[PDB]
């Protein structure tokens, strides 16, 4: 029941954000909504290509590099290749078939779009660094340890695609499937399009940034210099990209937009907080496999999980929800100079 | 079922471009076809901020425009308003799920987008010509005259997303659905998916190219110069976009790729010609609608036939169909001056 250009002369500034009637006009003089224009707007004047970046002096570094650092940097850039692969697309075929205002619609393919620049930039690092890319790419879908630290995100993704394709089929109620009894509910739908923007949101604003702390490492030690230069233009984006699920959840919190979502935001709330804190828990259990073979000076184990319950908190608090962990100031500090 | 990262390792350069294992990981360091990495490169080289042209004296010269000359211009922008909004969330939505090579996934990503900014620089354009973007923007989903090529175009992506669910969700063979009966052919969703790719190429290669003509008329009088400007730069976006669509045609009817979609082809060419034919009947149908009331210097209902047949025969033969049209020489070569 889904359609590419819906028929139906509405107004668009009155729609929800999600699940109302499909987009058909792409238009940008009016939004009900103008952070996602202001967003679309930032993220367009931030577009970088790559491949531009000098990464030649990176080769040697990463080689001349002891090999438990190698193990580090390595390790950690597979990982951030994961989940920009993940996020290249995902965004577009969870989140576009839903949604129902044009600057949000916009947003959502301009913040995809951009997540594979993020993956264009890592082939370039790679390809740089390593002999063969093989090796890395082939790793970064095996290795356990990757994909236990991921273990969540793809599935979510796919189990709100499916109910996604269910709900445009079928439509609401109770149905037969070739003699199964499936029920299609749209606020079961909402609650899990409103969980995968959570998580989605714990992936942007967190995973991402526990990476960029790894990868910065090394650039307060001089090296991994065109690298350091890529993750810092990364990480400009990320935060555009985090700023937006921010928005996108506490709009919906507060009730102006779909009221229904309000209700499920205060019925999801501890769920909200699971999300979190499983997210954090596996950011943590990655350390025992980053630092397998040693750790660095500024960096290991304790710094990270020190870091993990840092910035969890702030993402949490952002978000409304109760701080799991107790408070504490920067144990990095000196990412800051990297970031914003 | 659709996956966001299939767990699978697989050689992704002996993958099909469609129907394969689901894309995991993000590479651009080879492809099974390297033309859709260049055209990636091509089309990011291309990027461009509609904002920065000046447009100021569109408006004084619409004004003065005469009013048949009115309504040859702005039915004109508003056919290409609405061809970019199907664009611009179309190819993500209905080819993503189906993609099994990484460069196809992310040319695919980035036509999208490069129609997402096109189609606010129609916006750009309209703001800055008429007093109130409303009325414009609504008339586009209303509009009669338009909202015929719309309903074709649209059904085509709407019924291989609808078939596409349906293989996701149920997989091949003959099931039951609320009493009815439901069969789920692959090949049959193949001819599905070789269909609206035909049709997006004749949408790429004809119905954009037939509105610039419509366009460039008015530049080569000096006026709707901004316009000019930014419609040659969409122009330079659309010859990449055709250009990956005839590849990915090509590359289906040769066997090279996937014998049984050569063998679809075959079968569906009688059909494959008629919906360019009706495609171009289309075209030549509108400037009716166009020249209503009046032509202008060096655009009227006969030119503008004369040309539709003349790109038309050039665009079938490319992708392998016989020829509907008489053959002749551009009728309207001072087009050249403006088109890539
Ligand atoms: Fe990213
Ligand atoms: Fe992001
Ligand atoms: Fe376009
Ligand atoms: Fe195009
Ligand atoms: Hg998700
Ligand atoms: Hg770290
Ligand atoms: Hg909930
Ligand atoms: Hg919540
Ligand atoms: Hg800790
Ligand atoms: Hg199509
Ligand atoms: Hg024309
Ligand atoms: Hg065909
Ligand atoms: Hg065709």
């Amino acid at each position: 029941a889904y359609t590419t250009f819906s028929q139906t002369k509405n107004d668009q500034l009155k729609e929800p954000m999600f699940f109302g009637q499909p987009v058909n006009v792409a238009r940008y003089d009016q939004q009900k909504y103008d952070i996602f224009e202001k967003l679309i707007e930032k993220q367009l004047s931030f577009f970088f290509r790559p491949e531009e970046v000098d990464v030649s002096r990176d080769r040697i570094d990463y080689q001349a590099l002891p090999e438990h650092e190698k193990h580090i940097f390595i390790s950690n850039l597979k990982y951030q290749t994961l989940l920009e692969s993940i996020q290249g697309r995902s965004p577009n075929v969870a989140l576009l078939p839903l949604i129902s205002i044009p600057e949000l619609e916009t947003w959502v393919e301009t913040w995809a779009f951009s997540e594979t620049i993020h993956s264009r930039s890592y082939t370039h690092i790679i390809r740089n660094i390593v002999n063969d890319p093989s090796v890395v790419f082939d790793d970064i879908v095996t290795n356990e340890q990757i994909q236990k630290r991921a273990e969540g995100i793809s599935s979510y993704y796919d189990e709100l695609i499916e109910m996604t394709s269910y709900w445009h089929l079928l439509g609401e109620g109770t149905h037969t499937v070739n003699g199964k009894t499936v029920t299609v509910s749209l606020r079961e739908l909402k609650k899990k399009l409103y969980l995968c923007l959570m998580s989605v949101n714990a992936l942007e604003a967190i995973r991402f940034y526990v990476s960029f702390a790894c990868s910065f490492a090394f650039a307060e030690r001089e090296l991994m210099e065109g690298n350091a230069k890529i993750i810092r233009l990364i990480a400009r984006d990320e935060a555009l990209h985090l700023t937006g699920t921010q928005h996108m959840l506490n709009l919906l919190r507060s009730g102006a937009d779909d009221p229904e979502m309000a209700e499920i935001a205060e019925e999801c709330k501890q769920e909200c907080y699971d999300l979190f804190v499983q997210a954090a828990q596996q950011e943590k259990d990655w350390a025992d496999y980053l630092f397998r073979d040693g750790s660095m000076i500024g960096l290991n184990k304790d710094i990270l999980c020190q870091y993990v319950e840092y910035i969890t908190n702030i993402r949490m608090q952002a978000v409304g929800l109760d701080l799991p962990f107790n408070t504490r100031s920067n144990p990095i500090p000196w990412i800051n100079t990297w970031l914003v």
